[PDB]
């Protein structure tokens, strides 16, 4: 039922990446969108949902669109009252068919899934719960740390962000010529046997594409906070 | 993060088991069981969790006993309001260290998984959910009919046991010598990408053990009812 891990091939190396690696960093250092109890108001295509979330702290943006992976899983999600949080890009972001390539937005932003349910999600007492990370360098854990969540089912890219803005901080995962890091990947075991993994590194040649990139949350995968295990396995460029 | 279809030698074939065929047909004939609003009472090992269930009909049962993938899946449901739905055996049934092996058990009753949150998982006006189930014969889509559930989010079991039950009866699935099928297994596809399947066969051999088979719904795997897609693939024992 599950996805094996990855072979050696499988993983895109950061040496093979001849661009801007700030571009990736970009997306993962204090940086997401966060809405609570909001319903649907629009759509572009099938597929997709368009909300009205507005930037606090920047004001960059007053609308939002968050792709999702077919039109069933847009529709199941279209009426519902729900909590938002990912990861968002401005770059070939559209939200009309009179939109133009290369669009850099205005004070609209784009993001894929990062869609739960509001009603009966939340702890009983208002409480926070801990998931536990642990980081693999070359095959040893170095170290292992904590992030936080109010939900109970909470989305795979919500813990993702999370983990890798204290990556970013702690052992600098991404910076903005390279990386420390020649390959990456964050392993999700859910207590009902189900694992799978995102490549960490951005893809090999000299342009990054974020809105290629963040597809791989298209999906809207959700995990059990209280009982999912997580593993961030790195190999350095050396040895 | 899928589970791909199965290649020819996956599959049970009927001619290769040489017992009683209605030992199968009888976990899916007009036989299940069905709580309301219940939370555990006790646990016997560390993955399971121990119902006060009783039978209104046939009463055959005061307390059930389901069991679960692990310790994490079981503690998740452990003071929970649930509802219940799934498929029982009695043979090699325990609930005590206490019990010898080949336990017939007296009023109480063993299963699998089939639990599913109370709260919010219901449709808004009291309506029952359509979920179609399309049957393929020899590559061949015969016919295609309709279960229902009162459930958001049901189990694969509920959904499985209800499609099988109707096979029995329209299509004669599962008979008491043997079946018209040499083989045969039930397919979910998510609308988040997801598939897996089941063997609707027994091992081969001349015993059938019910406790053995009834594994492959200890992971209380669950499915969207509004979005998910089932299809029937059988193949006659002629051609
Ligand atoms: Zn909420
Ligand atoms: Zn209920």
């Amino acid at each position: 039922e599950s996805q094996p891990d990855p072979m050696p091939d499988d993983l895109h190396k950061s040496s093979e990446f001849t661009g801007t690696m700030g571009n990736m960093k970009y997306l993962y250092d204090d940086h997401y969108v966060s809405a609570t109890k909001v319903k649907s108001v629009d759509k572009f295509l099938a597929h997709d949902l368009i909300y009205n979330i507005n930037d606090k702290k920047l004001n960059n943006y007053d609308k939002v669109k968050t792709e999702l992976l077919n039109e069933d899983l847009a529709n199941k999600y279209k009426d519902e009252v729900v909590d938002v949080y990912g990861s968002n890009y401005y770059v070939n972001c559209y939200f009309s068919s009179k939109d133009n390539v290369g669009k850099v937005t205005s004070g609209k932003t784009c993001m894929y899934g990062g869609i739960t349910k509001h009603e009966g999600n939340h702890f009983d007492n208002g409480n926070l719960q801990n998931v536990l990370i642990r980081v693999y360098e070359n095959k040893r854990n170095t170290i292992s740390f904590e992030v936080q969540t109010d939900k109970k089912s909470v989305t795979a890219q919500e813990l993702d962000i999370k983990a890798r803005n204290f990556l970013i901080n702690k052992k600098n995962l991404y910076e903005f010529n390279s990386s420390p890091y020649e390959t990456g990947y964050i392993k999700f075991i859910e207590s009902n046997g189900n694992t799978f993994w995102y490549d960490m590194m951005p893809a090999p040649g000299d342009k990054f594409d974020q809105s290629k990139y963040l597809m791989i949350y298209k999906d809207n995968k959700m995990v059990d906070s209280k009982s999912v295990k997580i593993e961030v396995h790195l190999t350095t460029k050396n040895g």
